[PDB]
């Protein structure tokens, strides 16, 4: 059980050489679409790459590089896409990935600036009557709604497709209160949130892969889909030992690199799988004291 192995590690103070194991056992694959020099542009951080066999695929002839990954979890039926914060030169191919892999959702777990620095491009519309047009691939996206709890935020987009006048609803859920390198308030407000989009129906298997980011794409985004696909995992057995959470994350790492960049998101993802444990063992009302502690009202 990992709430016993939480406490042996805790205990231990040892979250600082299980991380290190992890970052010797994980996966190295090929990353040279990223490193061509006509793509250096296209990649927020030099260090931070998709791997070739995993990348997405923009359908666009000139240039088909985006700095994005597919994280396909067999046997969860779960799809993730992360990717890195758009830059003031990818908002385009953004959501001309959005449009082509047939997402419903788009999870962003930081905000546009934090420590001082700009960590994103405002890449949707802040009021309804303000649309933004992306000229280089040719879609529209207006604000329709937004929601504003007390630390996220969703909104309620439309795109538009200006070349075949198509349209979709997509849910941007913005979680407004997690720093960079670090790790939310409590289990209780990242959980509430991961609920949220979940009842959205955005990670539905009827929907493209929700596509999620922070600025790299790697550390709160790899946390969001860790809690996810191990809270699944111990749904579909019904047995929270089964769950071996190491084994996840490096499954997960054969196909983006870095996924988890502290040993205190390692620790958090711990926490909030475990108090997720709660619900998925049939304790309903965990949910409604989740939405009392995170204080969204
Ligand atoms: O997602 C996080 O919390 C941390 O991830 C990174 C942020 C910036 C740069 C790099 Cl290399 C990683």
């Amino acid at each position: 059980e990992m709430e016993k192995e939480f406490e042996q590690i805790d205990k231990s103070g040892s979250w600082a050489a299980i991380y290190q194991d992890i970052r010797h056992e994980a996966s190295d694959f090929p990353s040279r679409v990223a490193k061509l020099p006509k793509n250096k542009n296209r990649n927020r951080y030099r260090d931070v790459s998709p791997f070739d066999h995993s990348r997405i695929k923009l359908h666009q002839e000139d240039n088909d590089y985006i700095n994005a990954s597919l994280i396909k979890m067999e046997e969860a039926q779960r799809s993730y896409i992360l990717t890195q914060g758009p830059l003031p030169n990818t908002v385009g191919h953004f959501w001309e990935m959005v449009w082509e892999q047939k997402s419903r959702g788009v999870v962003m777990l930081n905000r546009v600036m934090e420590k001082g620095s700009l960590k994103c491009a405002q890449y949707w519309p802040q009021k309804e009557e303000k649309e933004m047009i992306f000229e280089d691939t040719n879609l529209k996206l207006t604000l329709i709604s937004e929601d504003i709890k007390s630390y996220y935020t969703v909104r309620q987009l439309e795109l538009e497709n200006l070349t075949t006048q198509e349209t979709r609803e997509i849910l941007h859920f913005h979680y407004t209160t997690w720093p960079d390198f670090g790790v939310p308030e409590s289990p209780a407000s990242f959980l509430n949130f991961l609920f949220k989009v979940r009842e959205s129906g955005s990670l539905s298997p009827e929907h493209g892969p929700v596509v999620v980011h922070c600025s790299a794409g790697i550390g709160r985004s790899g946390t969001f889909c860790l809690a996810d696909t191990c809270l699944l995992l111990m749904d579909k057995r019904k047995d929270p030992s089964s769950v071996d959470i190491k084994k996840v994350l490096l499954e997960m790492r054969k196909f983006r690199m870095g996924l988890i960049q502290t040993a205190d998101q390692l620790r958090f993802s711990y926490l909030a799988v475990i108090e997720g444990a709660k619900f998925i063992m049939g304790d309903s009302s965990v949910q409604d004291q989740w939405k009392e502690l995170s204080h969204e009202d």
